[PDB]
């Protein structure tokens, strides 16, 4: 009933402990597998629970302080439905939520993450305010620095606090009478309601979206972020002198902002959170998706590659040199990155002192492993158990 | 409803019907995903007898006939008087096909239906299992134009023991625990390597020594031979623009051969039936020479290259492992082997699932074998969804006999 999980390069043995606390469940059965499927007043339980994890993880367990809380927030819930955290409670259910998450590979840094209580908004104009310092503090002149800004909860009878951009940074997207896409395809939808709600649009592929506010019950606003607010990364390579000339660039956050919170039974359906890129997200995943940007054909025919066979793994070589360009690019900038090599080595890192503290890692191998050069990272041959704990963040229903 | 997958390269959707078909249960509890993980009687007998000639007469667009009748009596009764009963030739080459179709790690299965079946039920000893071993290889390797083919021995029945080959593969290099504790050859063949030792072999020092193999009749100790050395077709390494590669002395095999795998059709078992077809460039570029713990040439290959390998940010060991890609695909088809590389590999593949899916309503697929462990999100089945599950006939992993 313990899973065993071995690394093949090593030849070393762990137990996975930890997957017994499975709060929720999983896609899979004994009958078949769905791991690779991207998306797959008992109030007061919930709340219980997650009270003793944070006692035990102040070695405060049984003590007065926790048979306090917890009938503090019975009343509370006995008054009016939900109940409040204390803020360090959200503080602690923020990096847990982090900590859990098994498809993340940054998880080495889950005990730094700057959290901001914004549970005193409302209107979208606060909203507004409160992201804009969160990306002021987050970007920090290229030393990124991770965050999470947490919005008011859901409460019953009243509404919701929802961004409805995906992310923070989002370049625009639009379609022609050749059907196909100018900017970035994945956001197609999210720009032509831009424009339905008065944004009047760009015509480049990297537009800068603007943001869809949404207050409890109210339509959503429309506002511009600054431009000297989002700091870009146009791309250059280090030997090939004409990539520059390709006109490619990025943002410096990613800054996630349409998933929802869950913590204790209470969930946060705004609370973005940001950290700093690893570069195949950007240079093998943005750039050279088939549904993406989609330049690696542009690339290869400028590195006079033969791309008519795919035997002289022209895609592999104009891939690299890429993630090269990437990586050169935002160093130069002096912008926060970190390259996949370094950050699946951290990871293994992070399994190691997870098994340690607690047993075990819940971790997503399809997502672990980097979108190029697999195998060429310790983490593909480390064996790995998939499930959900809590606090955890999790995906949502699209406001519309 | 059936599980839902998506296509996220074009956008489309399919539900995999066949997976509510699966029999034998896997790893995996809604409480915890295993998928990751390397290695996770009468009337149960008729069932899957039963079943399996079903999947045959409906094949043969023949089912309820009066033959399938007869035949599903035929089994019944054998099976009533002996505890067991025997394939027919065609149901066992339909059989082993089947149990290829429904492998969820192989991504060459557009090929499922062009596989020769050597058929070696009334093998009796360990030397006529070696001259159907020697063909098999001779035809498969066709002087490198190479077919896929299984050979299949007689069966597991009660009160005799199986044939088994202990060797993992037909043509593997020996690994030799060097005195440190290092490895001259290859480290994955350093139990097998022993093994042979232990049995006579007089063993060679060099990095690409093929093996001899041990094979195992019935209620017997193994047995060595020795495989003719112009029956082993190798290609030597080169790469095509980089004139010192062919100075570090590398090699690989023509025919990959695996020969410790359990075949199961209609629950019958046939413990030992070799099957090969040919390679996919990775596995021999990426993953047999840059493993580390196979080969581990990687950070040798970057510094003749004159790459910074004093920083990951420099991507030496992406551009290494291209290039040791591309001397391999390069050399395969200078020698005239049959090689596929992983894009043309992935390719084929969704042209399988396609076929698949309008052929039987799904197929089981394990994602992380299928992706290959290059440049994974550069191919196709990467954006493809993918469910995993057991059909019979099958090919399953069985415990070592020693
Ligand atoms: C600080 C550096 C970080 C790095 C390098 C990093 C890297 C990644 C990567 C590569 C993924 C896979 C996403 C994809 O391929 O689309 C991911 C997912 C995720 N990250 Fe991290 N991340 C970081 C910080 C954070 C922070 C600060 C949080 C929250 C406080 C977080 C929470 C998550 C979650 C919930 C997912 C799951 C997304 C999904 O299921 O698609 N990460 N991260
Ligand atoms: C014809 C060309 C073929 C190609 C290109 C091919 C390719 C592959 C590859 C790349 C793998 C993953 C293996 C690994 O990484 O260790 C694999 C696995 C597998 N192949 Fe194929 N294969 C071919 C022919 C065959 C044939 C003829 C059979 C059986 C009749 C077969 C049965 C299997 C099975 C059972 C596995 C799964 C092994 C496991 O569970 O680990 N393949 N194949
Ligand atoms: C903080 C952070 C750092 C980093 N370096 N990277 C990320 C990106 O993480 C996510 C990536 C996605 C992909 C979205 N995808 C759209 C198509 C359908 C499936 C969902 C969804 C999420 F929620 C994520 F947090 C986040
Ligand atoms: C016919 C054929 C063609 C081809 N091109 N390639 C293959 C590779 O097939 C296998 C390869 C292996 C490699 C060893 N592997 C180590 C990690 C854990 C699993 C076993 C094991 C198996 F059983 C296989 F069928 C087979
Ligand atoms: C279909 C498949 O699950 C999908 O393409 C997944 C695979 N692994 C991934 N891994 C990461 N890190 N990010 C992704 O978006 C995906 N997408
Ligand atoms: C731990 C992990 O399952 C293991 O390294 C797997 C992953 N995917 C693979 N995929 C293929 N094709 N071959 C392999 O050996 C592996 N190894
Ligand atoms: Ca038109
Ligand atoms: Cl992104
Ligand atoms: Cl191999
Ligand atoms: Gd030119
Ligand atoms: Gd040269
Ligand atoms: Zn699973």
């Amino acid at each position: 009933k313990f899973p065993r999980v071995k690394n093949w390069e090593v030849g070393s043995i762990t137990y996975d402990t930890l997957s017994a606390q499975a709060q929720q469940d999983g896609p899979c059965t004994p009958r078949r597998c769905l791991g690779s499927l991207v998306f797959p007043e008992q109030l007061l339980s919930q709340a219980r629970d997650f009270i003793n994890q944070y006692y035990s993880s102040i070695k405060r367990s049984g003590s007065q302080a926790h048979e306090q809380r917890l009938q503090e927030v019975e009343a509370e819930v006995a008054a009016t439905g939900t109940y409040q955290l204390r803020e360090s409670e959200l503080v602690f259910g923020a990096k847990q939520a982090w900590r859990n998450a098994p498809r993340c590979v940054g998880r080495i840094q889950w005990g730094k993450l700057q959290v901001f209580d914004a549970r005193d908004c409302r209107s979208a104009q606060e909203m507004f305010t409160y992201i804009c310092n969160h990306i002021k503090y987050a970007t920090n002149r290229g030393n990124l620095r991770s965050a999470i800004t947490v919005f008011p909860q859901r409460c019953p009878g009243r509404g919701d606090f929802r961004i409805w951009n995906s992310q923070l940074v989002r370049y625009a997207g639009y379609r022609q009478q050749d059907g196909s896409v100018r900017g970035d395809p994945a956001n197609v939808e999210i720009t032509e309601l831009c424009i339905q709600h008065g944004w009047t649009p760009g015509n480049g592929r990297f537009d800068v979206l603007p943001l869809l506010l949404q207050a409890p019950d109210e339509p959503p606003e429309l506002f511009l972020l600054p431009p000297e607010l989002v700091l870009e990364v146009p791309l250059e390579h280090p030997t090939l002198e004409w990539f520059a000339a390709l006109g490619l660039r990025w943002y410096a956050l990613p800054a996630v902002s349409n998933m929802l919170l869950e913590i204790g039974g209470l969930e946060f359906p705004a609370a973005p959170f940001s950290g700093w890129y690893m570069s195949t997200e950007i240079g093998t995943r943005n750039l050279c998706d088939p549904h993406r940007y989609n330049i690696l054909e542009d690339v290869a025919v400028c590195m006079d590659l033969d791309t008519r066979t795919t035997s002289s793994l022209w895609k592999d070589k104009a891939a690299v040199e890429i993630n090269v360009a990437v990586l050169h690019s935002y160093q130069l900038a002096k912008v926060t990155i970190v390259d996949h090599h370094a950050a699946t080595a951290s990871f293994m890192k992070h399994l190691e002192n997870e098994q340690k503290a607690r047993g075990g890692c819940p971790a997503d191998w399809a997502w672990i492993v980097p979108p190029i050069s697999g195998s060429l990272t310790p983490v593909f041959h480390q064996e790995m158990v998939n499930y959900f704990l809590s606090p955890a963040f999790r995906y949502q229903p699209d406001p519309w």
